[PDB]
């Protein structure tokens, strides 16, 4: 699934992420903007072998078992291709765990190197929140 903007907002709102560890809900949407284009279906590859999985962009390095990264940890306790489901709740949930882990949201280099520090609040305007 390919969510509309505000869409997304809704949803992630929704399901408790506006302000999660501090981080408003455009903080969210901008990253999820720039990792994934808003598609579930998302996927990318990693030089170490892992792989990204679905809007945010979720590692199997650590947070996912998708049976080809050998050596790896799941903690989210999921298969990776829940991460990729029109449903977010499996991605939502893992963020949350992700953004506690001590780095925050820098754990997304997407939201590190575009959304931090800049109006993120643009990515909510309009919606009906």
């Amino acid at each position: 699934k390919v969510f509309g903007r505000c869409e997304l907002a809704a949803a992630m709102k929704r399901h408790g992420l506006d302000n999660y560890r501090g981080y408003s809900l455009g903080n969210w949407v901008c990253a999820a903007k720039f990792e994934s284009n808003f598609n579930t279906q998302a996927t990318n590859r990693n030089t170490d072998g892992s792989t990204d999985y679905g809007i945010l962009q979720i590692n199997s390095r650590w947070w996912c078992n998708d049976g080809r990264t050998p050596g790896s940890r799941n903690l989210c306790n999921i298969p990776c291709s829940a991460l990729l489901s029109s449903d977010i709740t499996a991605s939502v949930n893992c963020a949350k765990k992700i953004v506690s882990d001590g780095n925050g949201m820098n754990a997304w280099v997407a939201w590190r190197n575009r959304c931090k520090g800049t109006d993120v609040q643009a990515w909510i305007r309009g919606c009906r929140l």
